[PDB]
């Protein structure tokens, strides 16, 4: 792999300082094959009940020395918790912390991302192909969490990702979930009655609703205080874009040919109802914060919730606010949701399941280990 995972631990902060000092000494100058042997040995020896924990995803020995330096500086100032998701460096004395899962949906590309600088368009996602592809990668991430014995406090899924969150929670098995994803992407790829799309606003929900009022456009995705997506026909979207320019709000056209998460998806919701109603649904056994209801999943009829998902807004701001977690780990391809969570001031890292680069699997597994959600990082060293 292009990133290595280096974990260790000790019984308390003083003992971890001593160990980290010695690993720093040992690490200076190691070749890449020597660093892999040191990292595989540390993972074998530091598993189980490991009270005070360090984990870092690193490109090479010098990156390990740099991470150790940061951890040691933190402990020297009496720090007991350093969570730097964007550097893949995690240190926790006195955990476990609360870890939540994020299950992504489909990518949301910008139509003409500029440029020179703003200051041929992107192609929309082919949703009939993308939805089952993303859910297959999410289900592979759930198999990694299962191999690790991960113990998150709960999960949420954005739009499509709610299917993977429910599968993780035991409501539906992996084969049925992938089959339902193929049906959902086929239903949602049908053309809308008239040309339609989505418009991203750098504004909050109230500001979006003020811009959209009387226009025909509606809120499609509430991603937080800094990001709300509206949807409608092209005339409706043009009304909002005019309003947004007058108000001084930045409106970004997205590369999509459907007003997803609007009433124009009602035909697709009917077709999804047929596919969903044929499946052997079970009650979820683990907590799921729904981006359909913006509430915890309780006694809900999954067919009704997944059908109204398509016409109603994605309540990611509300669902994320419910999930009380010191650290979030995204389980799926890419880092869409970790970026949205970071924009809400949360700490998040993606496993980036199915990626060419091992960057995400190393950083995400370092996060699970340091936060105490997994006890054994040896699976990262198996089967190379
Ligand atoms: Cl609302």
């Amino acid at each position: 792999p292009d990133h290595e995972l280096v974990v260790c631990g000790a019984p308390d902060a003083a003992a971890l300082t001593g160990l980290l000092t010695r690993v720093r000494a040992a690490a200076t100058a190691l070749s890449r094959p020597e660093l892999t042997d040191l990292a595989a040995g540390l993972a074998a020896a530091h598993r189980g009940d490991v009270p005070a924990r360090f984990a870092a995803a690193v490109r090479d020995a010098d990156g390990l020395v740099a991470a150790l330096d940061r951890a040691l500086g933190h402990l020297a100032e009496g720090g007991r918790r350093l969570l730097d998701a964007g550097r893949g460096l995690f240190l926790v004395v006195g955990g476990p912390l609360r870890v939540g899962l994020l299950f992504p949906g489909q990518a949301a590309p910008v139509h003409a991302d500029r440029g020179a600088l703003g200051h041929k368009p992107a192609e929309p996602v082919d949703t009939a192909v993308a939805q089952p592809a993303i859910i297959a990668d999410s289900l592979a991430g759930i198999r990694w969490l299962d191999r690790l014995g991960a113990r998150p406090v709960g999960a949420l899924g954005h739009s499509l990702g709610e299917l993977a969150a429910l599968s993780w929670a035991g409501a539906l098995d992996a084969d049925d979930t992938l089959a339902l994803a193929r049906a959902r992407g086929e239903a949602m790829s049908a053309a809308t009655e008239a040309p339609s799309g989505m418009l991203s606003l750098r504004a909050d929900l109230a500001a979006a609703r003020e811009l959209a009022a009387g226009t025909g456009a509606v809120v499609a995705v509430d991603n937080g205080e800094r990001h709300v997506v509206v949807a409608g026909t092209r005339p409706e979207l043009d009304r909002v874009a005019e309003a947004a320019r007058h108000a001084g709000i930045e409106a970004t056209p997205l590369a999509v040919s459907h007003a997803f998460h609007s009433p124009l998806m009602a035909p697709a919701a009917e077709a999804l109802r047929r596919a969903a109603g044929r499946l052997p649904w079970r009650r979820p056994e683990r907590p799921v914060a729904s981006t359909v209801t913006g509430a915890w999943w309780a006694d809900e009829d999954p067919v009704e919730v997944l059908v109204r998902q398509l016409t109603g807004p994605v309540r990611f701001r509300e669902a994320l606010g419910l999930l009380d977690a010191d650290l979030l780990v995204e389980v799926g391809p890419g880092r869409m949701l970790s970026a949205l969570a970071e924009a809400a001031g949360r700490t998040a890292v993606s496993l980036d399941a199915g990626a060419a680069s091992a960057a995400g699997m190393a950083a995400g597994t370092a996060a699970l280990f340091a936060a105490g959600a997994v006890d054994d990082a040896t699976p990262f060293f198996a089967g190379r």
